[PDB]
């Protein structure tokens, strides 16, 4: 770890909205704000124009661009987009001070894909080549980045979050030592395709969930900075749920806050934080028969939405149908370390995380735990 000063505060986004960072594509460099998505593995921008983009890559206009004709097409769950591959020169400006040739989808079709207001113009996946489109081939940014340059083979993201537009720092090549405090503990990559990981106990409050720990990884469990929410799988989410509500009990809400369907408000300042519990995730440590344990607050699970004298949140854990996936709602309380160098992701306390003169998040182990292995979904 050391000092990465020119790195430190680079992300940006709309409360709601994706976190970006800054890039530049193209010679002369033409400047693009880029969605930060530790879910994908394509760098893909807007390259005509679209009413949700204010700026858009002009290839004619790069004498670096190289075009290698071929199209591409990536539907997703909700949205899809048509593009044309190319290489071009890429910077990042608050960044690590170097240039690459990376492939480039520029996106020529979309639907669904780009979002009114969110102020970027296309995405920067930083996952494995396994889930790049069209196929595992085209490599992704960080890939060659790193070969091409002596960037070590690490980003580490600090996601800032409301309580206003958000912020953080995703620090290329290092780790702040600013950026946390206390004790780094990390978790195994267990497979190079998403940043999967096992969790091996849940607790709410302290309180055990008490399932076959299968059940959380089920049928896999990532770490993805493009995603707002905690998604849990059905059966962990209705457990979770249950004990959440009875945690809170003191106040009753009604049906739809559970579902992320309504907001729920309190006059301004007075949130009862403390009426809602803690919600914990021990994830697989790199000593046999170790775990580490991370602790978020009702202050990353309950997200604001502002509206121009209520303070008004939606609950942010809902059910996921492809395994749990640990979205801002985790990564928010933490400074995460994607080690990809030794296949790995660190978790520390955040020291911009979002909380409260009583209770913090928190990362604390070890705690032993035995048959680890059983935990993960073969
Ligand atoms: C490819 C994909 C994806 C994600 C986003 N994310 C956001 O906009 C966003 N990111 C972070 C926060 Cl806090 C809030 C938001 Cl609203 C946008 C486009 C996009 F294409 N990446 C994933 N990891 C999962 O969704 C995928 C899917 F295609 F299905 F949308």
């Amino acid at each position: 770890t050391g000092s990465f000063v020119e790195m430190v505060d680079n992300l940006r986004g709309k409360s709601g909205q994706g976190y970006y960072v800054e890039m530049t594509v193209g010679s002369p460099p033409q400047t693009l704000n880029i969605l930060v998505d530790t879910g994908s593995s394509n760098f893909a921008v807007g390259a005509a124009p679209h009413p949700f983009l204010h700026r858009y890559y002009q290839r004619q206009l790069s004498s670096t661009y190289r075009d290698l004709r071929k199209g591409v097409y990536v539907p997703y769950t909700q949205g899809k987009w048509e593009g044309e591959l190319g290489t071009d020169l890429v910077s990042i400006p608050h960044g690590p001070n170097v240039t690459v040739r990376a492939n480039i989808a520029a996106i020529t079709e979309s639907d669904k894909f780009f979002i009114n207001g969110s102020n970027w113009e296309g995405i920067l996946g930083l996952a494995y080549a396994e889930i790049a489109r069209p196929d595992d081939s085209l490599e992704p940014f960080f890939d060659s980045l790193v070969k091409q340059t002596h960037v070590p083979n690490l980003f580490s993201l600090q996601l800032c979050g409301a309580g206003a537009s958000v912020g953080g720092s995703m620090i290329i090549g290092g780790i702040d030592h600013s950026l946390y405090t206390g004790s780094l503990w990390y978790t195994p990559i267990r497979r190079e395709w998403y940043y999967e990981v096992i969790i091996v106990r849940v607790e709410i409050n302290g309180q055990d969930l008490k399932m076959d720990c299968k059940e959380y990884n089920y049928d896999k469990s990532i770490v993805d900075s493009g995603t707002t929410n905690l998604r849990l799988p059905k059966k962990v989410f209705e457990a979770a749920v249950k004990s959440i509500k009875a945690a809170s009990s003191t106040e009753k809400f009604p049906d739809g806050f559970w579902l992320g369907e309504q907001l729920v408000c309190w006059q301004a300042g007075t949130t009862p934080w403390n009426i809602f519990p803690v919600i914990s995730l021990y994830l697989m440590g790199e000593v046999t028969n170790q775990s580490f344990r991370i602790t978020i607050l009702p202050q990353q699970y309950l997200r604001p939405v502002e509206d121009v004298q209520d303070d008004c949140y939606k609950f942010a854990i809902s059910q996921s149908s492809t395994g749990t996936v640990m979205g801002a709602v985790i990564m928010e309380g933490f400074y995460v370390v994607f080690d990809r160098a030794r296949k790995r992701i660190g978790f520390a306390v955040s020291a911009c995380h979002v909380h409260d003169e009583f209770r913090t998040a928190a990362v604390e182990g070890p705690f032993v735990t035995l048959d680890m292995e059983d935990c993960g979904y073969n």
